[PDB]
């Protein structure tokens, strides 16, 4: 079997990306913020406290024939930018742009942190991360992708995240006319239940490439590209006015600015990311100072390759026996 789905961006900045998921029967539709850096199925639900509920739209458990609540199990996350959910667990059947399948958990939110009453968009999140992840006790769940994998006709999603625009994940099959070139595949390791990898480098515009190696997760759910303090000060310091201040939270640039590419190794092979992938515009509407898309992962223990890097390859996530991570320029 094989799925394809379109996700969009959420906003203007592409701060997030929703994909329509077909949950219970008949279907309830809700848009899912597909996230390769957890490992948990939650949504928004008729369980849900009112008061954290802004739009959203609910999956209402009792309206489908093959919900069955998974007796005693609960869940609770917690994200690194401090949002949080917890709730309880039904099994229902869950599809994903034609790819189906039954007895997924699915985890109600019975509490959502105000990050997510906030935006009226994301209806839940759907993880791709390895399930040694999953927060349910006492019996820990499968994600979609782990329950599906057998089933695919090649044990492999894909990420092609747009710039400004929508873009594709794909499970069971690498579409060759998605990526202009060849597909780089490069080690993973799952000890922390991430996508985790090792870059082989870094370029600044035109500039040289250096070769280090940078350890971190390729982690659809987290918007920018998080580096370590070296590297993200290499960058900024390439953008006139461009500085990192502590009461905004990161760097910030002028926004008369043209922003510098930024390259990262994978293997011998190098991605590029535009200029204008990295800047996530006005701090606060109206300012003339523009919120920077790389920043310090310095604190945070891990360097994130979040969207702001995928959106500039095609990504395969190859869940073989040795899982490995694919990306190719597009
Ligand atoms: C300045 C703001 C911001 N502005 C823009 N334009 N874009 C963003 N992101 C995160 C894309 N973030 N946040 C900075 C982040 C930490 C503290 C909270 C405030």
């Amino acid at each position: 079997s094989t799925g394809s789905a379109t996700t969009t961006p959420i906003d203007s900045l592409d701060d997030a990306y929703i994909t329509p998921v077909q949950i219970g029967t008949p279907a309830q539709t809700l848009n899912l913020d597909f996230d390769t850096g957890s490992s948990d199925l939650w949504v928004f639900s008729s369980e849900t406290t009112a008061s954290e509920v802004d739009g959203q739209t609910i999956y209402t458990p009792s309206k489908s024939t093959t919900a069955k609540l998974l007796s005693g199990a609960t869940w609770s996350i917690s994200y690194g930018d401090g949002s949080s959910s917890s709730g309880d667990v039904y099994t229902d059947t869950v599809s994903v742009g034609g790819l189906t399948v039954t007895g997924q958990a699915v985890e109600s939110a019975k509490k959502v942190s105000s990050s997510f009453t906030e935006d009226s968009t994301i209806d839940g999140l759907l993880g791709l991360a390895f399930s040694t992840l999953n927060t349910v006790s006492p019996t820990q769940q499968k994600t979609f992708f782990d329950n599906a994998k057998a089933s695919l006709d090649s044990p492999v999603f894909t990420a092609d995240l747009g710039y400004h625009a929508p873009g594709t994940y794909n499970f069971g099959f690498i579409d060759t006319t998605a990526y202009t070139g060849s597909i780089t595949y490069t080690a993973v390791s799952t000890k922390q239940g991430f996508w985790e990898w090792t870059s082989t480098g870094y370029a600044v515009g035109s500039g040289t490439f250096k070769s280090t190696s940078i350890d971190g997760i390729a982690d659809t759910g987290t918007t920018l590209l998080y580096l370590p303090a070296t590297v993200v000060s290499a960058y900024w310091a390439q953008v006139s006015g461009a500085k990192s201040s502590s009461s905004v939270g990161g760097y910030v640039f002028p926004c008369s600015a043209t922003l510098p590419s930024f390259t990262f190794g994978v293997g011998s092979a190098r991605i590029v990311i535009p200029g204008d992938y990295i800047d996530f515009g006005p701090i606060s509407t109206g300012s003339s100072s523009c919120f920077g898309g790389i920043q310090s992962s310095a604190g945070i223990g891990i360097n994130i390759f979040g969207d702001v890097a995928l959106k500039a390859a095609f990504v395969v996530f190859n869940g073989a026996t040795t899982p490995t991570l694919g990306f190719a320029s597009k």
